[PDB]
C-alpha cells in the first residue's frame, strides 16, 4: 500500500482544465513536515491569477454555457464519476496528503479520503432533488420559488484536512450548478491540485473548477475582495474568517459561510459508561495531535467520578504508539506553563518528545478551572484539561461560557440527562455516547463565533443557492 | 366605508421601551420628528445612545435566558401571542395608520390598507409557523440516532428605514418572535412613532417583559451600538446599500453575529408589444410612483419595445398628470410629500440631470408649489442606459422610459447593474414570460403584475441588493440555528 | 372551574345542508339517550341515502370552480378556521355539556380534553392553510416542472361515539384547510355535538355547502357515503370490521380515497430501571381513561420480574381509590360506560380472566346495576394466551403481564396484527431508543401516555389503519398532487 | 447505433426466491410468444399460491429485524441500487431485446426509452436512500417529539404487459431504497425481463429474499399476493377492473396498503394559437407511441375550429408515413399489437367508430393479412358520445374532436371518470396556466407530450388511480410514519 517515493505530477495553476504558470513567474515551495525537506516548487498565484480564474468561472457559469445546459441528473453523474476516480486514485491522494501534512497514510486513506468520497456521492444524489416551492396565495395567481445557483463561489481551506475540507465545499457547490475558484493553504496545495486533474478526467467543462495556490494575503485576499465572486466558504482561523467577511462586505456583499474553531467541551456524568468516556474523550483531545476543529479542549467530569476518570486518562496517554502500518500520530506542521502558574496539576507529559520534530508529549491537567487560559484559549495541541462540576445546571452554564459553539459531547446513561444537555448546550453538534461521528448527510457547523452557515446534509444546499420568487397574475 | 382620518392625533408614546416599561434617555436628550406635510414638528422623542442600547440588550438577553417565561412557552402559545398582537394592531389600526401618515407623508388610506394590512397578515402568517418549525430525523447507521433541532439564535437586532417604518420592523419582528428569540429594535430617526406605539401593544398582548425592546435614536450612534454588540446574535437591516456594508462589516468585526440585509435596487419593468398595454401601463405607473416613489421595489427602468413605445409613453403621461397630489389625510390624494428636505433635493437635482443629459421630458420636472416638499409626477422618454436617471436610485416620483428591440437584448440591459431586488415583465407570451423569469437576476420577478407581495412568499435580493430572505418559510432560516444531535447506542 | 349545565336543552337536531336545517326526506327520526341518567334526551332526524344524495351535491356545488369557497385566498381559508375555533371556545361549556350528556364523559374531561383538543387542532390547521406547498422540480434546461397540492374534493367523515366531536375535528380541520368540502356523519349514539358545530360553521362564515352533516345509522347513511359515486375521499374512525367494509365499498364504487383509524391492542412496557411511581400513574390513566373506551387504551401492560409485584399493588391503590360517579360532579374521574350493551360486553371478558386463571387485585364486578358503572379492575399473572390480553376489551381492565428480557418483550408486543400506540418506561437512554425503534406502533410514548399534539401525527400500523391524522402528514390525505410540466421553445 | 440481437437465447425461466431459481410446485409451465413472429419463445415456470407463500415467506425473513438487509446503512442501500443500475446499463441490449421479443416493442424504442427509464429511475432513488427524513416537531419545553419514516414491510408489485420492466422498476426502485422486501409478479404475457432482472439483483449483491419473482397468472398468483395476510403493501399497475379487485382483497385480508395506477381517457387540447406543427407531432407520438398501448395515450384530441381541418390533414400525413414493421429493423416505429385478444379488441372499436359516423381519414383495418399489425388510423368529426371517444382503445387510433370555447373544452375534458394525464398546446400564458389549473389530471403537459422524469411524480386523479410514483412523493408510499414522543 504505502507509496513512499511518490512523484508529484501537478504543481501548476488549474484554470479552464489547462495547466498554467504564474503571471509573475513566482513559485513557492512545499515541504514534507515529517522530513523537513522540500518536496517541490508549486506555482505562486497572486491577484492577476485570481482574475483569470474568476473570468473562467464566469464564462462557464454564463447562461447558455455547457455546464448550465446540463440537465440535473447529469450534474449528478459527473460527481459520481469524480468520486469513482478519487476512489480509483485513492492511495495516491492518500500518499500525497501524507506527504504535505504528516498525517499517517492509513488515516488519510481511511478518514480524509473516505470522507471525500462519501461526501461526493452524498451530494451527487441532491442534484435532481433541489426543489423550490409552489406557494398558495390568491385565486388569480401562480407564485413559486426557484432555487437558483448563486454563481462564482470561492473556497479557502486550512492545512489540517486540506482535501476533505475542500471537498466539503466543492460537492454541494457543484451539485447546485455553481462554478468555483479554489485556494488550498500554502502549506498543503498538492491533493487539491491533483483533484483538478481528476475534475478534468471526470468530464466537468472548463472553468467550472479552477485552482490557484498561493498565500492568504495575496491569493486569498484577492478572492474575498473580488467584485465578481458571488459567494465564499472559508475554513480556517477565527482571526482570518473575520477578515474574509470584512472583505466581502467592502467589495460586493458576496455571501460568506465560515467554519472556524472552538473550545469544545466533553461532559462526563457520574452515571456515564466511564471507560468509553475516557476512550472517546481521549480520541477527542488528542486525535491528529489536537489539530482538528472538533478537538475536545474542555473535559468536564462529575465529582463522584473525577479522580477515577483522570487516572484512566493518564493511563491512556502514554500507551499508544508513536507511512508505517502502526503509526498513529504524525508531526506538527506556553499554555502548559500558564496552567502551572495558575495552579492546575499535571499528571503526565509537560514537555517535548525527543529531538526529531515538533512533537509534544500527551499532557493531562487536573484541578483545572474556568478562569484558566487552558480552558479559555484554543490550544491547537495535545493538552487535556479536566475540570470538575457538581450540578448538571452548573456544567450547562460553564460549558456555554465561551464565544464558541462548534461541537459538544455528553456521556451518560440517563435518557433525561442526555436530551436535557443536548437541548441546553450551545453547539452546532452534540454527540451523546460518541465523539467525531460525522456524516455526509448530517449538517456540521458552529454557533456563535465558531462560524456562520452549515456544511454537509441538506442544509448545505441553502448556502449554495439563491432563492428567486416568480409571482404571476392571470387575467 | 373608509376609516375616518385622525388629523388631531396626539402622540402618546415617545420614550424608550425596555423591559415592558418606558424610560427616558440615559443622557436625558431628545430629538424631534416633524410632519412632512404640515412642516410642523409633531413631538420630541427620546434620543438614544450606546448606554441605552446596552440597557436594552441585557433585557433581551435576560428574557432569552434558559428558564425564562419566554423560553418555557409552548410553541403554540408563542404563536397565540403573535395572534393576539395582530388583534391589537387591527383594533388600533386607524390610530397606527395615522401615526405612519403623520411621520412619513404617506396617504392615510395607503398606510391603512397597505402598510397595516401587511403588518397584520404577516404577523398572522408567522403566528402560524410557530409550531411548524421542524427539524429533521436523518438516516445514518443502524446503531445511531441522528436528528436536527432548529434552535432560536438568541438576541436579534432590527434597524429599519423611514419609507416603511412599521412594515419593515414587523417583517423582522414576526418571524423573529415566531421562532422564539428576543429583540432590540431601532427605527429610523425620521420615523420613530409607529414603532413606539407598537411598544405599548406588544405589552398589552402579553409578551413577557424583555422579549421586545425599542431604542430609538441615530444611525452612527444606536445603529452602530447594535451592529457592533457582542451579545447580539443576528441582525436584520433594511436600508441604503452603503449602510449595509457598514453594518455587515461591524457584525463581522465584533462577534461574527449574523446578518440579513435588504438594500435598494434598480428595478427593471419590461414591456413587450404582445403585452396587455393597458395593464402594463397601469402597473408600471403604480410601480414607479407608489409611496411617492420612495420604495425599494420601485420601477426605476421601464423598458418598452419600439412597436408599442410611443403609445406607452402617451398612456403613461396621462396617468402621471391625472394622479392626485396633496394632503395625506384627504381621501382622494394618492401622492404626498417627500419625506424631508434632503430627498426633495436629491430627487430635484437628479431631475435636472435627466434634462442636462438630453432626455425628452413628458410631464412635471419641478417641485409643485413652494409650500412644501411636493414633486410633480415626472415622466422621461428617449431614455438610455448611461443617463444618471438610468443608473442611480431616484427614490422619487420619476418614470424613466427606455427602449429595446430584442428580448436577449433587454435581458443584458436589465442585468447590467450591481443590484437585483425586483423585476417585472409584461407579455402575453408563455415562452417569453418564463424565459425572462429564468434570466432576470432579481429575487422577485413579477409577470403581468407589480408590487404583488405575500407574507408567504419570500423577499430579498441578488447580488448587492441584499443577503438573506424575508417573508415566507424561508424567513425562518434567518432566525434559527441548526443543531445536529448524533447518538450512538 | 366552569359550572356544569345539568339540564341543557338541545337546539340543533336536524340535517345540516347548505347552512340550513332540514328534516329527513322519509320523515323518520331516532332518539339519543344519556348513560348517566338513562333518560332519552331528544329525537334527532334520521337520514338515509336521499339525505346523503342531497348533501353530496351541496358539497359538490360548493367545491365547484368559481365558488366563493374556491376563490378564497389561502389566508382567508385559515381565518375561517380561526374564527370557528373562537366560537368553539365561546360555546365551549355548552359543547362540553352536550358531549357529557350524550356519552357519559365526566363533564370536565369533555371540557379540558375533548374540546381543548378540537380547539387546538382547529387552530393548528388554520395555520397550515397558506403553507400547503408543492414543489418546483429540476428536470431539463428547457422545462419548467412543478407540482401543485390540490384539494381532493367532497370528503366524507364517519366517526365513532367515544370521542364524537374530537374525531370529527381531526378530519374537518385539515380537510377545510386544504380547501375541500365535506359531508359529515356522526355515530347514531352521539349525534348532538356535531349538529351543534354546524351552527358554528354557519356563524363563523364558511359558505353554504362547504360542510354538511347528515346524522343517521351506519348501515344506512354511512354505507351511502362509502358507496357514493361523487364522494372523492373518506376518513373513517371506528372498529376494524366496519373499516374493511368501507374500504371494500370504496373500491367497488369510484376508488375514492380512504384513510382509517381502527383499534389496536396497545402495549405498555415497563422496565426495572423505570421511575416506578410515574410508570404506575401512566399505565393507570392509560388503561382507564375515558372508561377504557379509547382507541389509545393500554390493553397489555408488561412489567419486568424484579419490579413486578410492587407495580401491581400501587396500580390497585390507584384503581380502588379513583372516584367513579355522576359526570357533572367536579371530583368524578370516571363516568358511566356508554350504554347498557358496551357495559355488558366487557363483564363477559372479566370472567375470561377468572375462567383461565388470573389473580384479580381490585374490582371485578359491575358496581350497582341501575347505572352503567364497573369498578376499576386490575388483573395480574396475566399471560399471552389469555383472551383478556388479546381481544379488544373496550373498558376499565388492567391486564398485567410478566417478562425478563428486552428481546422477549419486543416480539410479544409486536405479535398482534395491530400497532396504533405503544409506551415505554425506563430511565435508560439506549433501552428507550432501542424499543422506540423496535416497536411497530404509529406512536411510541416514552415515560408518558396519551401525550398527543395537533402537531404530531397519529395513525396505526398494520390492521390498526392506514393514513395519518394530525401533524403535517395529515394534509397529504386531503390533497391530490398534480404535476404541471411545461416545455419552452 | 446499438445492434439488434435477433435470435437471442433466453437463460432465465424459473421462479426467483432467496436468490435461487426454482421450479413450480406443480411443475407446470406456461408459454411465452413473440407478437411479431407468432412463434413461441420459451416456456416459463407457472406459479400459484404455494409458490407465492414460499416467496412471501422469504421476503418476511429478509425484512426480519436483525436481518442483513435491515442492518445495511443508509448509503449502502443506495450503493446496491446504483450497482443494479450499473448492471442494467451493462446488459441494456440483452434486456431491450427481451422486451421487444416479449412485447413487440421496437428494439430502439425499448432501448432508448424503456431501459433508459429503468436506469434513471434506479439511479434517482439510489439517491434518496440516505435522504429519507422524518421531522423533529416542537411541542412543549418538557417534550422531545420526532417522526421516523420506516419501511412498511413486504411489498407486492403487479404490473401490466405494456411496460413490463419499466413499471416493475417504478415500484422496486423506491421500495428498495426505503428498506423494504418485495414479491414481484409480472404479466403472464411478458415475464422475461422481470426474470432477467433477478440475475442482476443477485449479481449486484442484494441479500437473498430481498426481491422475489413469481411469474404466472392474475387470478392465481396476483390473487395470492393481493390477499396475502403477510404482505404489507401492494403496488398495482393495470386495468381499473383488476385494480378494484386488488383493492377489495387488500381490504378483506389484512388491510394492506394499496397504490394503483390505472388507465385514463386522456385529453390533448390544441388551441388555434398553438404551434400547430408542434401540436401535430406531439399529439401524433402521444396516440401512437407503443402501438397505442400506453396509459399516457392521448385518446381524445380536442382541436379548436380554425385550425381543426388543417390539424387533421397533417395528422394523417404523419399517420401514413409512420413505418410499421419488424421491431428489430432500425426504420420501424410501430410494431405488432401485443397479442390476439387486443388485436381483435382494437379492430372492433375501429368498426364502432365507423358504425357511429366518424369520418375515417386513414387505416380502419388490420394490415399484413395475418400478423398482429394494425394500420395507423385517424378518425375525424368525432363527438363525445361515440365509443372511440369513451373507451380506452389501447391501439393506434387517433380520435379527433372539435371545440369552440375554452370552458367547453375544460368541461368535456373533465367529463370522464379518469384523470391520469392531459396536455395543452398554446402560446398564451394565461390560457395555459388556467387550463393547467382546471384540468383534473395527475399530469398536465404544456407544449409537449409524454415528458416524464424520475423526479416528477406520476399518478391518477379520480378512477385513474390513487397515490404516486416517481419523485419524492413515491417515498411516502413505501414508508410508514412513526411518531416518537418523550417526556422528560
Ligand atoms: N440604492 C440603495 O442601496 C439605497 C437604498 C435605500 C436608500 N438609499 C439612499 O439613502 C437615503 C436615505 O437613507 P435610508 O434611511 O433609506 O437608509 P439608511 O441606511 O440611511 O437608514 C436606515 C437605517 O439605518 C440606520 N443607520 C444609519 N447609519 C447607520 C450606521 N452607521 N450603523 C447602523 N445603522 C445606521 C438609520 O438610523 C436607519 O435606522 C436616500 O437618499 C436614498 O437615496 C439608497
Ligand atoms: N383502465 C382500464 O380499464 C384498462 C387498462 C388497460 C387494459 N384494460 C383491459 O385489460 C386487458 C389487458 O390487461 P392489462 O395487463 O393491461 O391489465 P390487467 O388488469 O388485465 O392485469 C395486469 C396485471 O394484473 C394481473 N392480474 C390479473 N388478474 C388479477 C387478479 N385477479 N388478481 C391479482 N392480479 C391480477 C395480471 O396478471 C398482470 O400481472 C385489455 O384487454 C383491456 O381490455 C383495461
Amino acid at each position: 500500500r504505502p507509496i513512499r517515493n511518490l512523484e508529484v505530477k501537478f504543481t501548476k495553476i488549474f484554470i479552464n482544465n489547462e495547466w498554467h504558470e504564474s503571471k509573475s513567474g513566482k513559485k513557492f515551495a512545499t515541504c514534507n513536515p515529517s522530513t523537513r525537506e522540500q518536496i517541490c516548487e508549486v506555482e505562486e498565484g497572486d491577484k492577476p491569477d485570481v482574475d483569470k480564474a474568476v473570468e473562467a468561472a464566469q464564462v462557464a457559469f454564463q447562461r447558455g454555457s455547457p455546464w448550465r445546459r446540463l440537465d440535473a441528473l447529469s450534474r449528478g453523474r459527473l460527481l459520481h464519476q469524480l468520486a469513482d476516480l478519487v476512489e480509483r486514485d485513492r492511495a495516491t491522494l492518500a500518499a500525497l496528503e501524507t506527504m504535505d501534512t504528516g498525517k499517517p497514510f492509513l488515516h488519510a486513506f481511511f478518514i480524509d479520503l473516505e470522507g471525500c468520497i462519501r461526501t461526493l456521492r452524498y451530494f451527487a444524489g441532491w442534484a435532481d432533488k433541489i426543489q423550490g416551492k409552489t406557494i398558495p396565495t390568491d385565486d388569480n395567481v401562480v407564485c413559486f420559488t426557484r432555487h437558483e445557483p448563486i454563481g462564482v463561489c470561492g473556497a479557502i481551506t486550512p492545512w489540517n484536512f486540506p482535501l476533505l475540507m475542500l471537498v466539503w465545499k466543492l460537492a454541494p457547490a457543484l451539485c447546485c450548478g455553481n462554478t468555483m475558484v479554489l485556494k488550498p493553504a500554502e502549506q498543503t496545495p498538492l491533493t487539491a491540485l491533483y483533484l483538478g486533474s481528476l475534475i478534468k478526467e471526470a468530464g466537468f467543462p472548463p472553468g467550472v473548477v479552477n485552482i490557484v495556490p498561493g498565500f492568504g494575503p495575496t491569493v486569498g485576499a484577492a478572492i474575498s475582495s473580488h467584485p465578481q465572486i458571488n459567494k465564499i466558504a472559508f475554513t480556517g482561523s477565527t482571526e482570518v474568517g473575520k477578515l474574509v467577511k470584512e472583505a466581502a462586505s467592502r467589495s460586493n456583499l458576496k455571501r460568506v459561510t465560515l467554519e472556524l474553531g472552538g473550545k469544545n467541551p466533553c461532559i462526563v456524568c457520574a452515571d456515564a459508561d466511564l471507560d468509553l468516556a475516557v476512550e472517546c474523550a481521549h480520541q477527542g483531545v488528542f486525535f491528529n495531535q489536537g489539530q482538528c476543529c472538533t478537538a475536545a479542549s474542555r473535559v468536564f467530569v462529575e465529582e463522584q467520578v473525577y479522580s477515577e476518570f483522570v487516572r484512566r486518562s493518564v493511563e491512556y496517554a502514554k500507551k499508544r504508539p508513536v507511512f508505517d502500518v502502526k503509526t498513529e500520530q504524525g508531526p506538527q506542521i506556553e499554555l502548559i506553563e500558564s496552567g502551572k502558574k495558575e495552579g492546575a496539576k499535571l499528571e503526565c507529559g509537560g514537555s517535548a518528545m525527543e529531538d526529531k520534530g515538533l512533537f509534544i508529549k500527551p499532557t493531562v491537567f487536573s484541578e483545572v478551572t474556568d478562569n484558566m487560559r487552558i480552558a479559555k484559549e484554543e490550544i491547537f495541541g495535545p493538552v487535556q484539561p479536566i475540570l470538575k462540576f457538581k450540578s448538571i445546571e452548573e456544567v450547562i452554564k460553564r460549558a456555554n461560557s465561551t464565544d464558541y459553539g462548534l461541537t459538544a459531547a455528553v456521556f451518560t446513561k440517563n435518557l433525561d440527562k442526555a436530551l436535557k444537555l443536548a437541548s441546553a448546550l450551545e453547539s452546532g453538534t452534540v454527540w451523546i455516547n460518541c465523539y467525531n461521528a460525522l456524516y455526509a448527510q448530517a449538517p456540521f457547523g458552529g454557533f456563535k463565533m465558531s462560524g456562520n452557515g452549515r456544511e454537509l446534509g441538506e442544509y448545505a444546499l441553502a448556502e449554495y443557492t439563491e432563492v428567486k420568487t416568480v409571482t404571476i397574475k392571470l387575467g
